[PDB]
């Protein structure tokens, strides 16, 4: 059973990585907001909104007991990405960036925390 700040030890550099893709982690930052961007079908598309702001909290407060819950909600901000945006868009290019990141520091902290 883990506790909350040996959660975030471990687990916040691979949060930080991402912030650090500039310009590719800016759509990621905030929530996706449809008003502002146009977008009326979004929550139509996208039932589990996600963005690096909301992971971050819940990192920082907490709200992750176990590490497979923090890995699930950052694949979820990258499928909704995948999911709503085309192909040709660069969110979606933006978004397979970061998800290569991703992989690449999420394999040794999970193995070490298990
Ligand atoms: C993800 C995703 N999944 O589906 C969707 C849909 C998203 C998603 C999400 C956001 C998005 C977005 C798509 N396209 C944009 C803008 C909007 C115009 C059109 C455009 O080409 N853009 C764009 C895309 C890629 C890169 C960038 C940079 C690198 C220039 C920044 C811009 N943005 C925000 C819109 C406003 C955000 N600023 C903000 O919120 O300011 C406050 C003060 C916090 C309210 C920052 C970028």
């Amino acid at each position: 059973i883990f506790k909350p700040e040996e959660l975030r030890q471990a687990l916040m550099p691979t949060l930080e990585a991402l912030y650090r893709q500039d310009p590719e982690s800016l759509p990621f930052r905030q929530p996706v907001d449809p008003q502002l961007l146009g977008i009326p079908d979004y929550f139509d598309i996208v039932k589990n909104p996600m963005d690096l702001s909301t992971i971050k909290r819940k990192l920082d407060t907490g709200q992750y007991q176990e590490p497979w819950q923090y890995v699930d909600d950052v694949w979820l901000m990258f499928n909704n990405a995948w999911l709503y945006n085309r192909k040709t868009s660069r969110v979606y290019k933006f978004c397979s960036k970061l998800a290569e990141v991703f992989e690449q520091e999420i394999d040794p902290v999970m193995q070490s925390l298990g």
